[PDB]
Parts: structure tokens; C-alpha cells; sequence
């Protein structure tokens, strides 16, 4: 592609994503295809001459989009929000045209010193505690952006049962790192993501799911339980996370009750804030963070809520030096980001990050939280008016979760039938027993108006389910 | 808030901005004259309560950023490996970026799971791996995933290796601890591997012994079979493989022919790391490195490297899907969440079909022969000056070189050279040798740029020889 061709092409894709991301409201938010829909649609090898960029445009709309879920659609409810922005944009048209990689300060220092000042920037954000900031006088921890929460769990359990590990070797210094492992055991509530299960999978650390109290919250007494039952049989607890707002309902592990326990048992407390976390920009939603100070590890994701396209995670940890110990074999004023991860090679994922944050100011990220929060209030009280529906967990911000009244297999036929012209995007969910509907608000620019239009659709589909 | 009519104006500003940025880059010091905590001292202690400026914003990538910059698109870069970028790249990500869908499963955006599929079909057909990849040959149980790194894909492959024989060793042990078995298990690979390779032992505490080499710092079917035999002998249970094809050092490529047939008949996991020779598959004869690859349990390499497409894109390929998906799940749509370490994943196959539809085959593979023709071009004006000596051969873009003697020579030529940062060196060592690496990297190189190059190295050389 000439410099000349591209100047156009680019001014072309300018204005289709200026058009797609404004009217994205106009979309079907479901694509109705089957999976393999694409095959047939492809040649079956690349071609071996340039195909035309008028071709490749065209194909946009003509063969992508019609596979696409459209997450930027007010109409999209399920899973938690994953929201891009115009400044997330012009950031990674930035970081992509340098393609540096900033495995080592050196590698390319912008890269790595531009994220330092800005994961600083966020923790001052969200209220975490100045050990988590890289320069703070006394704080021997910091913040690195990782590619999802996911890693970022596993991360702080590698780092934890290493750690542990170590210590063990003091007394059994001819025991294998592997078989200290073996007696090793991590706890999550049974809220838990499956990241805590994959972790667990991945490291070969036994897990144990606790059971929580009625709010769906983990408290002190069940990790109080169960650390003593697992020390009975002579396993060795390592490793607690507490999640700052669950998958399913959106509940708040009892963080001020977990906290100091871990601190006395000297156990790593990771903290999965994932989708919770961004509201945490606002003081008033602060109080589940009580207890964060007992934080070894927190992580949440600016990907969800923050308007930052994926791939975008802040990882805090209090010590990084337990961190690289777990990535380093080997344990100078210069920070290399590669023993704060898992792979080598990282990119300059900062600058889009940095836009967002400079491009909205703070007051504004606040505004958005609030304004989601607003019109998942004005959908709860649509819910609750309404007889034929039940909530079964409190709605502390954009997440709403409800049911038919009945058997699951009415709110199953209601998911089924709002599927079939998929107006708005749901997934089934489970609490215990029960089949809910998840309604998340993601679009920022989401209206009371998007609320009652996707309310009164559930309640069409609940109407003539409920006449069967 | 923004507004579109603001967004559409700034869009049009970084367009030409990168149009002038990539087109200038030779203008560039490759490497910046900077001091760690340089850049603190030049932002804000905190984040702004209101919205700054976009010319403002938009001032601070030459004012602030870009003098902290390695140039990766400088045809001066010759570090570590070539990171390329090009405009097809950047338009398929902006694509990307604006539908942010997440492709955990099929489900939660089809075309994000489907392109990939259809595309990684494409991209192994071009390096001419076994149809056992691909994930629409009628006979597989295999297929290709993007992922972020060779790093990552390498630590993946060895999870799915030590899953796999934990799971099977639990067969005549049914009360065994999965953490007490792994302790028993070994893995291999030449000590000319990668940093990733002990990198993924150490996360996944595997005993990890890295294997001697031959005089081209080939990995030989002599020495793997001698490590699994006394490793046998001791209690170990072999389990792995990490085969390179293209080191870093030197671009030396292990002997797949002769380890393939001994990790088929041994059952140890067979992974090729390709990360930058991987892109030469791309044009046949170079496909003699390629020999055993049927023998291979996973196959990755970075399109990211030398391919144009930019960074993250990492082609993994696996033989058997299921023991990939038995590393990350507990217990027809495929769902890539089982075939990677997180959850989510993003819509990265937009930017690879872009590269690859642009390009046409024909291209990419004239990028590699110019790109290997001035490789050859710089070595034929290294082997003429006697001073210098080429202490491993040049089969790709990678030429390592130094001065005849003790090593302070070389390293002297190379403090002379970075004084001024006008080419991006960094050495390597191969056993008792200080080696200077010099990779051909950009697209555009001409026969100019390596001689002009050449000629600051053999300047550097007259200056430190007399
Ligand atoms: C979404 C989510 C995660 C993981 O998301 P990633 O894709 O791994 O970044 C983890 N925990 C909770 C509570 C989540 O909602
Ligand atoms: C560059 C390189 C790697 C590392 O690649 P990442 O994608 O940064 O992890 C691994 N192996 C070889 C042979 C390489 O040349």
C-alpha cells in the first residue's frame, strides 16, 4: 500500500467507524447465523495477487458484520460491558504505527515509563493505598497493565504459591518445588469467575470454592472455617480472592472481614474488582473497598466499564519483588516489565489509556458511572413494579437480575424468544438453584428511552410465554 | 464527552501524522538519548479533573513520547528481531478496535471465532504445515489460534504437554497428587532456546534441562536421546520438546528430522518455536528447516516479527485440540476461551486477513527473498574485510559478525557506534564470542541502507583497529 493509498483508505475507515459507532443503535445486536456460516462465504486459500482495497472494504459490511455481536449497541446486556471510546481509538492508531515492544526499558523506554506515571495516575483514581503507587517514597509495589483480569489472577497465585514455596524449602531445602506444591490450597467464594477455577487448572494448586452468606458474599468466618479444617489434614493455605462484584449478581466479597485474616494467617489476598473496580472512581461506591490496605494484589479491568478498548487490565501488587521472583530466575534503577508478567514481548497499550483518561478528565468518567448506574436503577424499578418477575439479589450498580415467577423453564422459553429476533443480546445465568436473566447497562450513551424500549420487549416476550 | 464531527477531524490529523511518521523514519535516532525516570518529570503528578485539548494531546506525541522511542520501523533497527508494522495492519485493528467485541466463545461474536479459523486455515496452507492443523481438513483434530506471544504459546504447549502425561500417569497411580507427578516429569531444549522456554518451566515448576549443540548450534537427535536415556535411568518421565527453528543468537535451526521420530516413539511433546524464521515457510525453499514437521505436536510463529502484520499476533497451531482444551477446561461451535490461557480474547484475525489480502502470497514472499537478498548483500561485504569474521552461517535475515580477536574489539566497535545511535545494535554471545546481530528488519531496506550501515560499522572498525 502506497502512503498515498493509505491516506485515503484511512480517511475511509475514519468516517465508516465515525458512521458505524453513531448508528450502531440501527443494528440487529444478535447476528442470525450458524456456526460455520463463514466457511463457504471465504476463499479456501489466500490470495496469490493483491486483492483490491475497494474488495477488502466492501467486505466489511458484505461477510464481517453480519457474524458480529455488536457490544458497542445500547441493546447489548449480557456479560459485563466491554465499552471503546472515539480518544481509545486515536491511541492505538498511535502505539500500531511505532510497534515498539517494551520487554525492557531499554527495548523502548516511552513504552514502559509512560505506563509507570499512568498506572499512578489510576490507583490516585480508584483510592487504593499509595503501596500500590511506583512512586510513592515508601511503597515497594506498583501498577502494570495486563491483557485480561483472567492473567492477572493467575498471575497473583503464581506469585503466592512460589513465594510460600520458597519459604517451605528453608526448613526441607531437598524437597521439589513441585511436591512442596502438592500440600499447597487457594479459596475464592463459590461467586467465583472461572479464571479462579482456570488458575487453579493451570498452576495445579487444589482450589476450594466457600459458600457465602445470603447477599451471595463471602465472609470471614467461612475462610476462618475452612483455613483451619484444610491446616487439620496438613495442607497449607496460600492464597485467598475476593471479588469486588461476582459475575453472576454483581455481590461484593466481605472485604474489611477477609482482609485482616489474611494478614494473620499471611496469606496472598488478590482482589478481582474486574467490572466493580471503575466504579471505584466514584467516592461514594468506595465503601466495598473497605479493608483494601490487606490487599497483596487488586485487578480490575478499564476494558469493562472505563471506555478503554480490550485489551486493557491495571494489576496492582504491594511487593514486586514476590511478583518478578516468579518470573526471574534470578532476583538496575530501571523497571523491566517482562518480570511483572508472563510472556516477553509487551506493546504500548498506555497511550489509549492515557487519551481516555486525559481526553474525558476524571469528573466525566465519574458522570458515566453514575449515568449507568442511573439507568440500571430506572430498569430495576421497571422489574420491580411488575408482579409476574422477581429479583433475587440487590442491585449495587449497572447489573440487574431477575426471573419469571415459576418454574426456570418460563424465564428459559422468555431468553428463547427474545433471541429469536435478538433485539437485545442476554445470556442465562444460574444463582444456586434458579435461572435469572442478567441485564447489564454497557453503552455509555445509553437513554432512559434504550431502558423501557429493551423493558417492554422482555415483557412482550414474558406475555406470550406466559400464555402457553 | 466528545463529539463525532471532533473525532472524525482527529482521525483524519493521526492519519496523516503516521503517513509522515513511517514514511520519515530513517530522519529518526533509532534508539533515543534518554535516562531512566526521564519521562515523570514532564506529566502531571495526577490525572485531569476536565478535558485537555486534542492539539494539546495530540503535541505531546513529538513533544513528549516520541523522544523516549526505539524506532522498530527504522530500516536502521538491526536489534533482536524485526517487529514490522505496515497500513493494512493499522486499518484492520482501527476496524477492530471500534467493534471492542470479545471472542471467549463462538457465541459472543461468531466472526470474531470464524475469521480466525478460516484465516489460520490460510496462514498454515502458506507455511506449508501439515493439513493435520488445519481446523476444516476432514481428518484433523487439530487447528490454529492467534495468541499474544511465542512466549505464551510456548508455555502453553508445555501445560498441555505435562497435563496430558499427568492425566495418564494418574492411570496406574489413581491416589497421586497432579503437583507430585509433575515433579517426576522433564522437559528439553537447546541451549540456544529462546528465554521463554526456561521462562515456562519456571511458571509451571517443570524441570527444564537445556540440551548441547553441534558447530552450526544445532540441536541433534544424539543429544536428546542421551538426556531421555539418563533421565530414564534416574526416576524422570520425558515430556516435552521445545524443537527452534530460527534462535535468536544466531538463526540456527535444530535438527527436526532427527528429534521428530525420537519424540514420536519416547511420547514427548513435540513444539516447534518458529517465532521469526516461521515468515520464511512462507516461500518453499526454505522449507528444508521445515523437515519432520509431521512429527510436531504444536507449531507457533510471529507473523508479528517479519510477516507486517503488527504487534500482537502470534500464530499456535496444535495436532489435537482436545488435549489443548483439557489443559484449561475442568471437564458445533468452537469456543477459543479452551485453547488460551484467559477468558477473553480480541477480534485480532481483522488485522492478519487485511495484511495477507493486500499483500497477495506473492508479495509476502518477495518480502522475504529482498529481505534475505540484502542479508546476503551485507554478509558478501562483511566476509570481504579480513578484520571481520562470520562465526555462524547466514540463512535468513540475520548476519553475526565480529572483529578477529579478543572481544574488547568488538565491543568497542559497538560503544562507537551507539555514541552517535544512528543503527540499533545489541550483541550476543555464542560461547567464548562477542557477536555483533545484525537483522535486516523493514520492508523498505535497499541496498543503500545496508551499505550505509556497512560503512559506519567498518568506520567504527578502522577507528578501534589503529
Ligand atoms: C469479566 C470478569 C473477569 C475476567 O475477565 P477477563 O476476560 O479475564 O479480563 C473476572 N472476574 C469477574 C468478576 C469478571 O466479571
Ligand atoms: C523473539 C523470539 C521469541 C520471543 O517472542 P515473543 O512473541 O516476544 O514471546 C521466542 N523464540 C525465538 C526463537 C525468538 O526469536
Amino acid at each position: 500500500m502506497e502512503p498515498e493509498e493509505y491516506r485515503e483508505r484511512g480517511r475511509e475507515m475514519v468516517d465508516y467507524i465515525c458512521q458505524y459507532l453513531s448508528t450502531v443503535r440501527e443494528r440487529r445486536v444478535t447476528p442470525d447465523v450458524q456456526p460455520g456460516y463463514l466457511r463457504a462465504q471465504l476463499p479456501e486459500s489466500a490470495p496469490e495477487d493483491p486483492d483490491s482495497w475497494d474488495s477488502i472494504f466492501g467486505d466489511i459490511e458484505r461477510i464481517i458484520m453480519p457474524g458480529v455481536v455488536h457490544w458497542q449497541s445500547p441493546h447489548m446486556h449480557a456479560y459485563y460491558p466491554a465499552l471503546t471510546s472515539w480518544p481509545s481509538l486515536l491511541g492505538d492508531m498511535l502505539a500500531d504505527a511505532i510497534n515498539c515492544l517494551g520487554f525492557t526499558w531499554a527495548s523502548s523506554p516511552a513504552c514502559t515509563e509512560l505506563e509507570m506515571n499512568v498506572m499512578d495516575w489510576l490507583a490516585k483514581m480508584l483510592g487504593l493505598p499509595e503501596h500500590f503507587l511506583h512512586h510513592h517514597p515508601s511503597s515497594q509495589g506498583g501498577g502494570v497493565l495486563q491483557s485480561t483480569v483472567s492473567e492477572s489472577t493467575l498471575i497473583a497465585l503464581l506469585a503466592a504459591r512460589k513465594n510460600k514455596i520458597l519459604e517451605m524449602k528453608t526448613s526441607e531445602p531437598d524437597a521439589d518445588e513441585s511436591s512442596l506444591n502438592a500440600r499447597l490450597v487457594a479459596y475464592a467464594s463459590d461467586q467465583a469467575h472461572s479464571s479462579v477455577e482456570k488458575a487453579g487448572l493451570i498452576s495445579l494448586v487444589k482450589m476450594k470454592f466457600l459458600p457465602v452468606d445470603d447477599n451471595f458474599s463471602l465472609r470471614g468466618e467461612a475462610l476462618q472455617k475452612a483455613i483451619e479444617e484444610d491446616k487439620q489434614r496438613g495442607l497449607v493455605p496460600v492464597f485467598v480472592c475476593a471479588t469486588l462484584g461476582t459475575t453472576g449478581v454483581c455481590a461484593f466479597d466481605c472485604l474489611s472481614e477477609l482482609g485482616p485474616i489474611c494478614a494473620r494467617e499471611g496469606l496472598w489476598l488478590h482482589i478481582d474488582a474486574a467490572y466493580a473496580g471503575t466504579a471505584f472512581l466514584c467516592p461514594e461506591f468506595r465503601g466495598f473497598l473497605k479493608g483494601i490496605e490487606y490487599a497483596d494484589s487488586f485487578t480490575f479491568n478499564p476494558s469493562k466499564w472505563m471506555m478503554v478498548h480490550f485489551d486493557c487490565t491495571g494489576f496492582w501488587v504491594k511487593d514486586k519483588y514476590k511478583l518478578q521472583q516468579t518470573f526471574s530466575v534470578n532476583p538496575g534503577v530501571a523497571t523491566d516489565f517482562m518480570h511483572w508478567q508472563i510472556p516477553l514481548s509487551r506493546r504500548f497499550r498506555s497511550v489509549k489509556l492515557w487519551f481516555v483518561i486525559r481526553s474525558f478528565g476524571v469528573k466525566n468518567l465519574q458522570a458515566h458511572v453514575r449515568h449507568g448506574t442511573e439507568m440500571a436503577k430506572y430498569f430495576e424499578s421497571l422489574v420491580r413494579n411488575d408482579p409476574s418477575f422477581e429479583i433475587p439479589a440487590k442491585r449495587h450498580l449497572g447489573l440487574v437480575v431477575f426471573r419469571l415467577k415459576g418454574p426456570n423453564s418460563l424465564t428459559e422459553n422468555v431468553l428463547k424468544e427474545i433471541a429469536k429476533a435478538g433485539r437485545l443480546f442476554l445470556i442465562p445465568a444460574t444463582i444456586q438453584d434458579k435461572l435469572i436473566i442478567r441485564f447489564t447497562v454497557t453503552s455509555q450513551f445509553t437513554t432512559r428511552d434504550d431502558i423501557l424500549r429493551d423493558w417492554n420487549l422482555i415483557r412482550d416476550a414474558a406475555t406470550l410465554i406466559l400464555s402457553q
